[PDB]
C-alpha cells in the first residue's frame, strides 16, 4: 500500500506516512502575481546546459525521469536566487488526464497542462543524497506546459516512452540536448520549498519560469498513454501525478521581473 496519485494512496494519504507533508515550506504552491514581490537585488538566472551528458530513460512508476552524468560540472544551475552551483541530475515532468490539469505549481488559480522539473543539486554537499538533507540542498527549475503549438525539442523523448510504458522499464537516452525545452525568457517567481514527492523533504529552492513553453495535443496525449502499473498487470494509465497546491504559510515569492 505504498504512495501515488489515486483515491487511496494520493497526495491527501501522504502525511501518514511522510508527517513533513503538512509543514512549513511545502510545495508546490499557488503564486499569486499580484502579491509576489519583484526583487531587483535578484540576478539573472544562469542556465550552462552546453555540456549536459544524458544518459537513460525511465518509467519509475510514477513519472519518468531522464537521467544526467552529474560526476563532473557539466550541465549547472547557478545565479538567480542561489548561491553556489548546482548540477543537474535528472528531470521529470507532472501532468493532466485533461490539458485543464496537470501543473503542481499554479499561477493566479491557473493551472497549465504539464509542469516539467529541472532537478539540480548543490555541489558544496557533495552528492544527492547529502543535498537532500540540507535547507538549500536542492534547486528545482519548474516550466509550465500548455498545449498549442508543438516543441521541437521535446519530440526526442516524446517518442521514445513506448519503449518504457511500464514501470520499471528504461532505455539509453544520449545526447539529448535539455536547452531545447526552455522558453525564451528566464524571467522567474523563486520561494523556498519542499520535493512535491514523498519523502517531502524541505530541501528546495524553487525557481519558476513566468514563460510557458507550447506542446502540441499530440505530445502531451503520448505522456497520458504511460502506465502507472508494471508489464503484465492491469493497465492504469499515467495521469493526474501532481500535487495540489500547498499553504504558502509564512513564505514570500520573490519576482525577479516588473
Ligand atoms: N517534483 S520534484 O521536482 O520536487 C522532485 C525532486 F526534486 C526530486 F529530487 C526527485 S528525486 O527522484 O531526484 C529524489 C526523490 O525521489 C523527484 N522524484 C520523482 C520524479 C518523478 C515525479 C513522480 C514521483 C517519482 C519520483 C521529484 F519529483
Ligand atoms: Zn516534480
Amino acid at each position: 500500500h505504498h504512495w501515488g496519485y489515486g483515491k487511496h494512496n494520493g497526495p491527501e494519504h501522504w502525511h501518514k506516512d511522510f508527517p513533513i507533508a503538512k509543514g512549513e515550506r511545502q510545495s508546490p504552491v499557488d503564486i499569486d502575481t499580484h502579491t509576489a514581490k519583484y526583487d531587483p537585488s535578484l540576478k539573472p538566472l544562469s542556465v550552462s546546459y552546453d555540456q549536459a551528458t544524458s544518459l537513460r530513460i525511465l518509467n519509475n512508476g510514477h513519472a519518468f525521469n531522464v537521467e544526467f552524468d552529474d560526476s563532473q560540472d557539466k550541465a549547472v544551475l547557478k545565479g538567480g536566487p542561489l548561491d553556489g552551483t548546482y548540477r543537474l541530475i535528472q528531470f521529470h515532468f507532472h501532468w493532466g488526464s485533461l490539458d485543464g490539469q496537470g501543473s503542481e505549481h499554479t499561477v493566479d488559480k491557473k493551472k497549465y497542462a504539464a509542469e516539467l522539473h529541472l532537478v539540480h543539486w548543490n555541489t558544496k554537499y557533495g552528492d544527492f543524497g547529502k543535498a537532500v538533507q540540507q535547507p538549500d540542498g536542492l534547486a528545482v527549475l519548474g516550466i509550465f506546459l500548455k498545449v498549442g503549438s508543438a516543441k521541437p525539442g521535446l519530440q526526442k523523448v516524446v517518442d521514445v516512452l513506448d519503449s518504457i510504458k511500464t514501470k520499471g522499464k528504461s532505455a539509453d537516452f544520449t545526447n539529448f540536448d535539455p536547452r531545447g525545452l526552455l522558453p525564451e525568457s528566464l524571467d522567474y517567481w523563486t520561494y523556498p520549498g519542499s520535493l512535491t514527492v514523498p519523502p517531502l523533504l524541505e530541501c528546495v529552492t524553487w525557481i519558476v519560469l513566468k514563460e510557458p513553453i507550447s506542446v502540441s495535443s499530440e505530445q502531451v496525449l503520448k505522456f497520458r498513454k504511460l502506465n502507472f502499473n508494471g508489464e503484465g498487470e492491469p493497465e492504469e494509465l499515467m495521469v493526474d501525478n501532481w500535487r495540489p497546491a500547498q499553504p504558502l504559510k509564512n513564505r514570500q515569492i520573490k519576482a525577479s521581473f516588473k
